[PDB]
């Protein structure tokens, strides 16, 4: 497994900071904050990892969710993100993600931002 | 807040069932069985929603994610949910997903589907 | 093929119209009219479909491009559509879309909108 | 405008070439040759771009299409990239995007590959 891969502190191309536990279960635990965006500090996120992954060569698929409501600030929104860890000297975390607005109805149409994050150990 | 309106069972058009329990802090738990794809039985699902929508109408932000890891099938992929619960009546959960798969990194360009579920109470 | 099926006038779940002509070598050209956004009268689209699907019940992979400028307005955005024709009694273009809008490059994470329209002929 | 930026021949990460033209109107008419995938050789592409973008620093807004039909092959599906040219030294198009496949109505939920390709004039 990539218990002890996954685990520790990521940063992505925006500067943002994901700090995660992955449990032996298939747990995800932790931490985020966005450099950009209606954010600010620490959100507590919360996701899966495939605990035994193929072993081809394949990444690890896992995801997590932040709800944008902390004691600072409420975007009315959360993030997922999907993806998959590809471990080795330079790890990676390649990720796509769906950003959700609370909305009215005549609004939902608009509610959903897409985009790409890719986190790095350094 | 929605942590009575969420809280409980949910079905898609698939005819699949999302089963989740909302803390009053923002934490989404629960079990998601698939119709469709490499799954059999409920798999765990974690996420996060916010606890203190806008007052103007406006749905609740939500996400969530399963592993597609459970004690009969491992299908090396991930989904993450986002969407957002609209109360009433007819309540619903209308979402966007992700579901990456475990590629090697020939492949990678082709690790995700994206499409959308919507969940009633019945 | 569905050059027959396709070519015409449909309708979204927001009440937009998008009329289409169906080319015998792929070629997709119209117009669209949008109910809802930044937009006014009809704009122009262009896009592809596959003109020999496949004979197995499958449907009919297509997908149209409309940049957000005509006489009246400009959006500055753009979105595809990326979807599949179901012939019969009650035809469908099932479709999801991208709406890319021009950003700043600090802004550029959240360029980008995702949804789902479901086109019908009446 | 960008009609003179964005006429011509890219690159993306995959080591795919993108080969258009730009027209005064707001038209993209090209070639497209996939590095990877059902694939071979050039197929046609057609879409759209904001031949009047804002003055402010932003991208201009585009996309296109690409049905997997040609003189060699069919893979009964269709690309269409959403994104946005930016301009100067180090120009580039930064889309996401969406593949269909045509599918049975029991297959449809799985459709829909989504991913992020950035083109580069080198």
């Amino acid at each position: 497994r990539d218990e002890a891969g996954i685990t520790g502190t990521w940063y992505n191309q925006l500067g943002s900071t994901f700090i995660v536990t992955a449990g032996a279960d298939g747990a995800l635990t932790g931490t985020y904050e966005s450099a950009v965006g209606n954010a600010e500090s620490r959100y507590v996120l919360t996701g899966r990892y495939d605990s035994a992954p193929a072993t081809d060569g394949s990444g690890t698929a896992l995801g997590w969710t932040v709800a944008w409501k902390n004691n600072y600030r409420n975007a009315h929104s959360a993030t997922t993100w999907s993806g998959q860890y590809v471990g080795g000297a330079q790890a990676r975390i390649n990720t796509q993600w769906l950003l959700t607005s609370g909305t009215t109805e005549a609004n939902a149409w608009a509610s959903t931002l897409v985009g790409h994050d890719t986190f790095t150990k350094v």
